């Protein structure tokens, strides 16, 4: 095993465990110290204002198993500190018959058991578990634990009648899944249900959704309500909140609803952020965010989606969330988005970016798998004075339109996402910032034009505003992690409305994924404008490439170039001419970003272990 | 619910939990503080000379489940103190994927991991588990834990490759069971295998048996040897030690070998007690003790047996224990005998006495189930100068015979059992002792003759020597727990060789078992004697009646008389005449015995709990 990054890569499968630990590793974002991670969980803002972030964790392994909550905290979403207790950075782990198969995703009741922060989580036990298997009742249940030390440790309720697990009966037969409880308060839902509480007797101030579906008949999001305020044992099933069809698709802008939901949550937003009104705010919109499985040919069969919904009250005292429009939270290699409330009327969302090594060829050599996305403020994105001649505008696919009284302009509403300002400020302030001169891309434009200032490593951010003609057929964008022989191309093609990440040359190492990523982006044309603009921001962080367009479209992906000098970046141009010109302005490079884990050494591997021959006997975990 | 024991019992099923806690409860023996107990486990003499006793335990329940090690200690086998830690009186419990279904029986390596006492135990996980089910590999494995605080707590080895569980591969396919590891040192077996260690490479000083069987083909005791001295991870399977047939019986004196062995152990004894010679002691005999299941129509389908064995060395470096003669360790409601070494060349055996409420009618009202037997010294019982005209003597069923050179007398050898002297001394010294005049039972004998001194409660011991004519047809014995309306009759009938416990009148409460207990007892007639003698000792301890004959035959059973005055005792006589006389001598009553748990209050119930609806979902434990 040679680690010489000045020559072509050898057979890297001969390299030892964690020998490639630092080679491709993000430095500027949330990531476990080592080993396997997946979904964010247990997210909450603590009493001191800091953020507690949990994650699905399997230390010293590079595949999923014995799944536990790893945890850390931060005052600014950006610089983090690991918890360190008797189980290292874990704070909840399988320990009881009801959760011994895995401590799955859960969410936080801020004022819970004895007034303490309390997690409601999916406690798993034995038996077939999965949307494509014959799962039975009891395999997935929902259980409580609380913390008396602000997340350093959690105490589970006892096992038994009137204690854990607190939710165990399936609300309908033949479920594809029954997990990922999302607990939330909702003045909106309370107001809607207030006239029906005699029917159900459920009057608590917390609601919970559980994600699942029904075999052969599509996904379901089940709504429960806390039966009595201040009491956390009894949760009353109201009814299905979201019901979709077996592999139903709302269309090209909306992914596919698959067969089963995972990590679903419910929020209410207005243009500024989170909305906590009872329905009286006419600018507020109700949203559900949710993962779907088995409705996609690639990306691990997973779509991270969202929908704007209009609530209807059923005669039996339940709520139907009728989908008004439906979109995609991230178009790339991410999933398991969780959102949580943050002071100052914010709702913040974060997901998991998986690797692109699905055949598990170099995972042991990494010594870890997975990272988070950046933390994102959610809000209602409102675009005013939109031209009615914007192509495809009245499809109203993942947005709504409201015509002006005179019919000459439109107001567009959709889900907005932007990186939390704390992270952008910290990134910029710790980076070498190069403000770049604007560039007209015309007949003289090369295919690739390096920026006048270059990155010094694989940790940087770039932004630019690309102004296109209304009938352009030109393509433009950014090339990143670039040398002569390796590079990743991010293109926007206004004629097709497609944002693509072409990865055919991303790496000389042939075992990593190289499929082209694709997102749809609607450039809402403004009344009186003779052009249309794409604001494109890209974060490069080890192997992560995380792309944001117009505070709306997100696409996370992976690139693993071998060569030490595959760090460059610049502008891409295709079919730009004297007549079909792309004006690029607002160009800026941030080199360095932030060291997100200042207390960690460069190599936090503790080695990898094998569970031994019993892993295959039990049949629950891969064992490595 | 009336608790008036001066009148007939009402409907006691209306009584609350643990309302009958003290009514029938043993006071003079080892018993858990409350709830369910079964098999003794983890038995060892600690460095300070005290005895550590573990037991299969399910606190706050009255059926088996979440099975754990409860523990206590004693300096004299007789007066005990509970451990008290974070889990009350438990010291090992289900906590890992490999043992979450139950911490089953295990035994002690005195100088184990890092020099500490170490338990090798059956760690159970999910799946069908049982001799009549389709069990698979992995459901029962064997794991290690060690104690740094003399049994107050145990630390398990980690889960994984080269750690726990340490034995997981089935030695043969289609096992009926794979549990109850019994670890022991054996100069005998080491000497026998010393010439074959090149074949197996197993040279350690500890052996371990694992109890089981093969579907359709009878029970098996599998022999392992520690691969290397001072190392405890690697155990090498040598071969089957004991192989018996599907429901094979050695005869009327030997129970039935059933389909599967449980709690089997291996020892070597001589007339004084334990023998640690390499084979050079010609007075020493190798014994296996073992439970069998599904070879009995009653007594929970369970026989606690023993066999004298002659070891043969196989060509593959394993040992065949060929059964020379075969007997019964206890003929009544006991099972799960464990034996362990005690200083002064002793091997001490103790079992579990279950209740006689198999339909679980009053178990909740008790608030507990089960107790131990008394602790018993094992030894080789040798009877000299036996008359060749002793009926059935040369059947050599559960004994061996050696003729004198002249053929006129025989030496009989069998397994001896007697209550440990520490317990007899403590019992006698703390009791009101009445030494009773001898009684000739003849034509004037009533059916029942009360002793001249009577017990004052349900805690007493009695002994007597019954001298019978060689051709008697008379029966005699003891009546205990007796009033006019309730009593339990213990009869010996020399003509049939049957010791019986008739329980048709044991209690006015009709839900308890009332079947007649039966043991075979061989009165070895002595050359020149014109009579034959039965030495019969009976311990009455709450509901336990524990009977010993001739330091050889043991029979444990249960009686639950309701009336407060059903405590009396005396002599039984049937068919005694002027000519057929039974001389009773050496009569003595010990009233009171010992308070075995002096620190415990009278009622140590902590209430009972229900596991809730998930118990049936998981399908592992009854849930109460
Ligand atoms: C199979 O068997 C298994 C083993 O038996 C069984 O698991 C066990 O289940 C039981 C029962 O559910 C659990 O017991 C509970 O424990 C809770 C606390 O748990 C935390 O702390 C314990 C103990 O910690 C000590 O010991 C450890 C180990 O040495 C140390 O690490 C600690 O530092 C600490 O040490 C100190 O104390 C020791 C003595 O205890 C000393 O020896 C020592 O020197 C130190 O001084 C830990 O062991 C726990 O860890 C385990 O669990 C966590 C997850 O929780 C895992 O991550 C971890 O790996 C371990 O597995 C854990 O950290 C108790 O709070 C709980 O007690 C209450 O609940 C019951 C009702 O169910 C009540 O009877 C009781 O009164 C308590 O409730 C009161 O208090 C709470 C708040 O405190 C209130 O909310 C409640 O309303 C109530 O209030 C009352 O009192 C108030 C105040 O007075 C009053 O105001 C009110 O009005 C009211 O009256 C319970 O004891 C046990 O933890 C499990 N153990 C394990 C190992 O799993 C399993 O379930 C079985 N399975 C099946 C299928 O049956
Ligand atoms: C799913 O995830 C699960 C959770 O992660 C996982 O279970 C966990 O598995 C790990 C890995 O196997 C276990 O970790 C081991 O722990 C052993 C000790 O275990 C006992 O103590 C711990 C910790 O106790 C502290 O914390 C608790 C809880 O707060 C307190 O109650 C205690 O009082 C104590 O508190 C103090 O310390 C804290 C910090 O640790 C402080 O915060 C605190 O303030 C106090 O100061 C307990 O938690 C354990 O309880 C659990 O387990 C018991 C059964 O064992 C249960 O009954 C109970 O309910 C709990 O479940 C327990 O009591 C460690 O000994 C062990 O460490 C060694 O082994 C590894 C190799 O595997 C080595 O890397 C390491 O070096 C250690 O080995 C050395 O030392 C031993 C002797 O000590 C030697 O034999 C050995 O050769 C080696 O020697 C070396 O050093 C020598 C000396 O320098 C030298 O001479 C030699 O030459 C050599 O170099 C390991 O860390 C962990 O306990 C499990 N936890 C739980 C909750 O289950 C599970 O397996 C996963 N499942 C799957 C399927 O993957
Ligand atoms: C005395 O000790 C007991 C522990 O032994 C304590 O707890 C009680 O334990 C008993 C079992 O011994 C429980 O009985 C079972 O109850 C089931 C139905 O429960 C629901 O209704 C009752 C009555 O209104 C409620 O009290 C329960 O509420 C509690 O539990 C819920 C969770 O469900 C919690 O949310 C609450 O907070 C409470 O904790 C429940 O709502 C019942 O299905 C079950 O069924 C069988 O058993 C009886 C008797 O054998 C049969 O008649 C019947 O046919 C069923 O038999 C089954 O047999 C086998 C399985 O064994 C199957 O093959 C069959 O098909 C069949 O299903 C049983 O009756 C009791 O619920 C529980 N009480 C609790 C927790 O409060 C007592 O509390 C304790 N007393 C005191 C004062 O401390
Ligand atoms: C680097 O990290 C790893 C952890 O990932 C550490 O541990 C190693 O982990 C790997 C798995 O990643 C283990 O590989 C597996 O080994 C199985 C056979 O093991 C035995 O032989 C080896 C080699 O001589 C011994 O080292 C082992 O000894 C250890 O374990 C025993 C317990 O058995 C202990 O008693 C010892 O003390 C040791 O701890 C064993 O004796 C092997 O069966 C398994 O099989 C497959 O995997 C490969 C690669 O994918 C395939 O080629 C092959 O076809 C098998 O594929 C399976 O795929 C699926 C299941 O995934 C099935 O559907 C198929 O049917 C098929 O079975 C695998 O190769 C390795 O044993 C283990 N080593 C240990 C514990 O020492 C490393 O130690 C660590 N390195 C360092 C330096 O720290
Ligand atoms: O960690 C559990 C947690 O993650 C979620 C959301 O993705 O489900 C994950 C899921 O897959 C994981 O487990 C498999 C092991 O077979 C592993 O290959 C995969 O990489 C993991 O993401 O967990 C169940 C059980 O494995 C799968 O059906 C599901 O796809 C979330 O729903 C859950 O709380
Ligand atoms: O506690 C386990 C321990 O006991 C032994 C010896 O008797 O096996 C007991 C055994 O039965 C127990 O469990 C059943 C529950 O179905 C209960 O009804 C019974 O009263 C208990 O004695 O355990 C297994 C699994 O339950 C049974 O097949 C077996 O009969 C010993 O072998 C083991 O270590
Ligand atoms: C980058 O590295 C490769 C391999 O060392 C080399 O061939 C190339 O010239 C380097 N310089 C660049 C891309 O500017
Ligand atoms: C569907 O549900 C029932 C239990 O409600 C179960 O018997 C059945 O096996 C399930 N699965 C299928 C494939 O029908
Ligand atoms: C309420 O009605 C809806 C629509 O029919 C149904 O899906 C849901 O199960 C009902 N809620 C119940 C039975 O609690
Ligand atoms: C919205 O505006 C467009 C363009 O003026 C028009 O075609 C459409 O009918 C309008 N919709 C409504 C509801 O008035
Ligand atoms: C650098 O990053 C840290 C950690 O996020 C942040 O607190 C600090 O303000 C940043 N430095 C600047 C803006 O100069
Ligand atoms: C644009 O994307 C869609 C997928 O939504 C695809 O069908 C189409 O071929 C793409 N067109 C171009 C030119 O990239
Ligand atoms: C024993 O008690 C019962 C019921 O109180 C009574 O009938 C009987 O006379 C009592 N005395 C005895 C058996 O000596
Ligand atoms: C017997 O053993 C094999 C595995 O060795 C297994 O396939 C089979 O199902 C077992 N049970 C029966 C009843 O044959
Ligand atoms: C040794 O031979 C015996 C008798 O054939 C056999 O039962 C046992 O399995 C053998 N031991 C092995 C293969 O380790
Ligand atoms: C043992 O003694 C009996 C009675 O004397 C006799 O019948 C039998 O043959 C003797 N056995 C041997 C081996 O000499
Ligand atoms: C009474 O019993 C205790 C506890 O077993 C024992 O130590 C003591 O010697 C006994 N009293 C006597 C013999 O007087
Ligand atoms: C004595 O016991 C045996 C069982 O071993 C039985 O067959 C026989 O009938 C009994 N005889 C009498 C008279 O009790």
């Amino acid at each position: 095993c040679s680690l010489d990054q000045t020559v072509a890569p050898g057979n890297l499968t001969l390299c030892g465990n964690a020998t490639l630990f630092t080679t491709f590793r993000p430095k500027a974002r949330f990531i476990a110290p080592e080993g396997w991670m997946n979904a964010p969980m247990g997210l909450y803002q603590r009493a001191d204002g800091s953020i507690h972030a949990g994650y699905q964790s399997h230390p010293k392994h590079i595949q999923w198993g014995n799944i536990s909550q790893g945890a850390a905290y931060s005052s600014d979403f950006t610089s983090w500190t690991d918890f360190n207790g008797s189980e290292g950075y874990k704070t909840i782990w399988p320990s009881q018959i009801y959760d011994i198969r895995g401590v799955f995703d859960g969410s936080i009741i801020k004022e819970g058991i004895d007034g303490y922060p309390t997690i409601l989580y999916t406690s798993t036990s034995f038996g077939p578990l999965g949307a494509t298997l014959n799962e039975a009742e009891g395999t997935e249940t929902q259980s409580l634990a609380y913390t008396t030390d602000d997340g350093a440790s959690w105490i589970k309720l006892g096992y038994g009648a009137g204690q854990n697990p607190v939710i165990y009966e399936w609300p309908e037969t033949n479920l594809t899944g029954f997990r990922d409880p999302y607990v939330f308060q909702s003045p909106r839902l309370e107001a809607l249900l207030a006239n029906t509480t005699s029917i159900t007797n459920a009057t608590g101030d917390h609601f919970a959704t559980i994600s699942g579906g029904v075999h052969g008949d599509g996904a379901r999001l089940f709504l429960y309500r806390q039966h009595t305020t201040g009491e956390f044992i009894k949760w009353t099933y109201l009814g299905p909140l979201v019901t979709t069809g077996y592999k139903e698709s709302y269309g090209e802008w909306s992914g596919n609803y698959g067969i089963n939901f995972e990590t679903a949550g419910v929020t209410r937003l207005n243009p500024a952020g989170a909305a906590w009104d009872n329905g009286s705010d006419t600018t507020a919109v109700d949203f559900v965010t949710f993962g779907t499985e088995q409705g996609r040919a690639d990306h691990q069969n997973h779509w991270p989606l969202w929908a704007a919904v209009d609530y209807e009250v059923r005669d039996n005292g339940s709520i139907e969330a009728v989908i008004a429009y439906s979109g995609v939270q991230d178009w790339g290699r991410s999933y398991a988005y969780a959102s949580f409330p943050v002071e100052g009327y914010r709702q913040v969302s974060v997901g998991w970016i998986y690797e692109d090594d699905d055949n598990v060829i170099l995972a042991k050599q990494f010594g870890y798998q997975g990272a988070f996305t950046l933390f994102r403020d959610l809000f209602v994105k409102v675009v005013e004075n939109v031209s009615p001649s914007t192509p495809g505008l009245f499809e109203q696919a993942s947005w709504s339109t409201k015509n002006s009284t005179d019919g000459m302009s439109v107001t567009v509403t959709t889900l907005g996402q932007r990186v939390v300002p704390e992270t952008l400020a910290a990134y910029k302030g710790n980076s070498t910032v190069s403000t770049l001169a604007p560039v007209m891309l015309n007949e003289s434009a090369a295919a690739y034009t390096p920026f006048s200032s270059q990155p010094t490593d694989r940790f940087y951010a770039l932004t630019g505003s690309f102004e296109f003609g209304l009938n352009t057929t030109a393509k433009a964008g950014f090339r990143v992690l670039a040398s002569e022989e390796e590079y990743t191309d991010i293109w926007f093609d206004p004629a097709s409305e497609n944002l693509t990440v072409v990865r055919t040359a991303s790496s000389l190492i042939k075992s990593f994924g190289n499929d082209t990523e694709l997102a749809k982006v609607k450039l809402y044309e403004i009344v009186g404008a003779e052009s249309k603009t794409l604001n494109l921001t890209v974060f490069v962080d080890g192997s992560v490439i995380e792309i944001y367009a117009n505070d709306e479209v997100a696409l996370s992906t992976r690139a693993y170039p071998w060569l030490a000098n595959s760090t460059g970046a610049g502008l891409l141009a295709d079919g730009t001419t004297a007549g079909d010109v792309v004006g690029v302005s607002g160009l800026e490079l941030w080199d360095g970003l932030v060291d997100a884990w200042p207390a960690r050494p460069a190599n936090t591997s503790q080695g990898l272990v094998w569970d031994g021959p019993t892993a295959a006997m039990y049949g629950l975990f891969a064992g490595y």
